[PDB]
């Protein structure tokens, strides 16, 4: 006679009424409304736990319980609600997460060869949730080339394991983000040896590169990222000077390679928009190097085509890796500060881990299947859900600007930071709090506007 629900989830209790209340008038109480409230028509909401949250997750999930109470005349009925950290849904029993924020932005995720058997997606949860699609990894340059030829400079690509993903995905009607051309790590040892080149010759490598993988995927592609996490951090005063000088496109070509490279990208496919991306983006100093880039490469494309009406590069995703730490105050004096640019802004990798930094780097660092090691406590997943829902109002009351909120990953367990618990879902693909605050999010919103 009794139910669990997840912090966040609510329940029709409708069902469970008896038969002999039937064509009465209904009356409905909670024994603890801060624990779980009901409405008036017998909707109960898990709301907090009663005891537990300095305690480890994994150890004690914590736990809360409310009698509630229907009563019809002289007559009552009880059901004890027991209210948890642990999830509860399964994503596929969840109404499509696309469909809630449809009129605000896309909203996507991940997806890897796993993902698709044969030409086809090989689970529903992907398309039943998510408008478009990044591929984790298939994407990435050394995933694309594995050689150059030296003697006549013909590229060897491997495209047949991206191609499959990018088919199965479209098939579904899904969209898809391109990820990412250019970059200092994952590339083929061809493109590292690149940073000894000359400038002349690497600026026609460079250029052909992305005119060829960019034609191999033409009309396919919503947008693609031509150009990855190229400042180190926010210390330097110049763009020019301040990027990474292990990219092998930065060090053979200079700061010029930036603009050139937008620009081979546009003239190989115009369908795709094209989008600059980054972590740490809440931290100023980077997103000041960030904006003055996008700024000067904007404008010197401007000063080159100057009929043209686009932007050259014409959005900048934030990865928005967070954590514990991170404000929406800072989020938001960015998003401010990419708003004078006239450019599109994607949450592009959004995850946040149920800690602060240097306790995830001294617990379980990187990588999958950790989570089942994570030492977040019960509090850090309320804590986490509440900075979920925080977070997308912000990006809500920014959704004139922001076409795409796409998150790194769906449950727990395959994160690429699982020891931090990072995403909506647990590790059985349950609906975390988080989840449930996600999707509120929206209603929040909305209560405010009217």
């Amino acid at each position: 006679n009794e139910i669990t629900l997840t912090i966040g989830q609510q329940k029709d209790l409708a069902s469970m009424v008896p038969a002999k209340f039937a064509g009465q008038e209904l009356s409905w109480t909670s024994s603890d409304p801060e624990t779980a409230s009901v409405t008036d028509k017998g909707i109960v909401t898990a709301l907090k736990f009663s005891s537990g949250g300095a305690n480890l997750f994994l150890k004690a999930p914590a736990t809360g319980e409310a009698i509630i109470t229907v009563t019809a005349g002289k007559q009552s009925h009880s059901v004890k609600v027991i209210t948890t950290v642990k999830g509860k849904e399964d994503i596929e029993k969840l109404p499509p997460l696309k469909d809630h924020f449809k009129d605000y932005f896309l909203i996507g995720n991940i997806f890897n060869n796993r993902d698709v058997s044969g030409s086809m997606m090989d689970n529903d949860w992907l398309a039943h949730h998510y408008a478009i699609l990044t591929p984790e990894n298939h994407m990435k340059p050394s995933n694309l080339t594995n050689n150059r030829n030296e003697t006549t400079g013909e590229i060897t690509y491997t495209f047949s394991t991206a191609d499959r993903m990018v088919n199965a995905a479209i098939a579904e009607g899904l969209k898809i983000h391109g990820h990412t051309l250019l970059w200092h790590q994952q590339i083929p040892p061809w493109q590292r040896s690149m940073e000894s080149a000359a400038k002349d010759a690497a600026l026609s490598v460079m250029k052909k590169y992305i005119t060829e993988v960019m034609t191999h995927y033409k009309g396919k592609i919503y947008s693609w990222d031509v150009l990855n996490e190229i400042f180190p951090d926010g210390r330097g005063d110049n763009w020019t000077t301040a990027m990474r000088p292990e990219n092998p496109w930065f060090k053979s070509i200079g700061s010029d390679f930036v603009y050139e490279a937008y620009l081979a990208a546009r003239q190989a496919d115009p369908n795709a928009i094209l989008y600059y991306n980054d972590y740490n983006m809440d931290q100023a100093g980077k997103a000041a190097l960030i904006a003055a880039m996008v700024r000067d490469v904007n404008a010197k494309y401007k000063q080159a085509y100057p009929r043209e009406t686009r932007l050259l590069i014409e959005g900048i995703g934030m990865q928005s890796h967070h954590n514990m730490d991170v404000p929406a105050s800072n989020i938001r004096n960015t998003i401010n500060r990419y708003r004078e640019l006239g450019v599109k802004i994607s949450v592009s990798e959004l995850d946040i881990l149920c800690m602060g930094w240097s306790a995830f780097r001294g617990s379980t660092g990187q990588g999958a299947d950790k989570d089942d090691m994570t030492i977040a406590t019960n509090r850090n997943i309320l804590d986490q859900a509440y900075k979920f829902n925080e977070y997308m109002k912000l990006y809500l009351e920014n959704s004139d600007i922001i076409e795409r909120v796409s998150m790194w990953g769906v449950s727990d367990r395959y994160s690429w930071r699982s020891g931090g618990l990072p995403l909506l879902f647990d590790a059985d693909n349950k609906a975390k709090p988080a989840y449930y605050s996600f999707v509120r999010a929206r209603e929040d919103y909305e209560a405010a506007k009217a």
